[PDB]
Order: C-alpha cells, then sequence, then structure tokens
C-alpha cells in the first residue's frame, strides 16, 4: 500500500490548448474561492516563466523550483506558508514540504507524464484528508495519459464543472 493517499482530494480536469494554459488560469482564479494555491508545471524554466506572468497579471506569487539551492527554498516556502504570499509555482521537487492548512486549492499547469509523479504532487501522507481541490490543465492530445493514470492510481478525475462544490475546498471551520 502507498504511503500518500488521494482519498479527500477532489481531483478535476479541463482540456486545454497550451496557448490558453494562461487565460484558463485566470479563469480558475476568478471562479473560485482560492485561499492560497500551489500551481505545478514541468520545467523550471516554464515556472519562472509561469510566476512572472501571473505577477504581471496582478496576482500574488513566488516560486520554487530544483535549480534552487535547498536552505533557499526552505525559506521562499516558510515565507509563503506565513501567509506573505498567495500562490505559490513549483517543479517537482523530490523533498516535499509540510501540509500548509491555508491551501485549498493545487493546479497542475502541466499534466505529469506519469502515475507517481502525479502521486507525488496531490497526494497526502496523512489519513485525516483536509479537504482540498486538485485542477489539471490538459490538452485534448493528451487525454490518453490522464486515463492511464487515473486507473494506475485507481482514483477519479472527473472533467470541471462549471461551479465547483464548495463543501469540496472552502473549509467550513
Amino acid at each position: 500500500m502507498e504511503e500518500l493517499t488521494l482519498l479527500g482530494v477532489t481531483q478535476y480536469y479541463a482540456f486545454v490548448q497550451e496557448k490558453q494554459k494562461v487565460h484558463c488560469l485566470n479563469t480558475l482564479f476568478r471562479k473560485l474561492q482560492i485561499n492560497q494555491s500551489i500551481i505545478f508545471c514541468n520545467s523550471t524554466q516554464r515556472v519562472e516563466l509561469l510566476a512572472k506572468k501571473i505577477t504581471e497579471i496582478g496576482y500574488s506569487c513566488y516560486y520554487i523550483h530544483s535549480k534552487m539551492a535547498q536552505n533557499h527554498r526552505n525559506r521562499v516556502f516558510h515565507d509563503f506558508r506565513q501567509g506573505n504570499c498567495r500562490n505559490l509555482v513549483c517543479s517537482d521537487l523530490l523533498t516535499r514540504g509540510i501540509d500548509i492548512q491555508a491551501v485549498n486549492v493545487v493546479i497542475n499547469f502541466d499534466f505529469p507524464r506519469n502515475a507517481e509523479t502525479y502521486l507525488h504532487r496531490i497526494g497526502r501522507s496523512g489519513r485525516f484528508g483536509h479537504l482540498g481541490v486538485a485542477i489539471n490543465l490538459i490538452t485534448y492530445e493528451d487525454r490518453h495519459t490522464l486515463r492511464r493514470i487515473e486507473q494506475e492510481l485507481r482514483t477519479r478525475i472527473e472533467p470541471i464543472p462549471k461551479t465547483v462544490d464548495p463543501k469540496l475546498y472552502v473549509a467550513d471551520q
């Protein structure tokens, strides 16, 4: 049995053209009541490019990726957990940070290529299952990767509705 679990994380996907990802991301910020959010991309170059664009549209965001130093990643993450930052852009990182209660939305701006990367991004270590929502931005050409990861992880990833039920990601306490 796996250490990380997906029970408690509602998972959605949206069919996006690569040229339209930034626009779809801006639509998500506007239609969801995001407290804090974490956004994954598949390369460190795309992590920095997204973080700058996002701040240009006028959203609060830091970023950490694999080619920063570990002590620098710790302090930026500490600043983000502190509330100094609203969103955090991240590449894939082997060393995970502690859970942040204010993080209720995790977004896969770029879809991971395998199931273990997906679980390492979205899975939760504890069995308390703090309610949250994960949103995957996917191209139609890439839908077969989503089905395979869905079956391999024995989970359910649904097409995102117009209105996400806030019961599934708005903390009720």
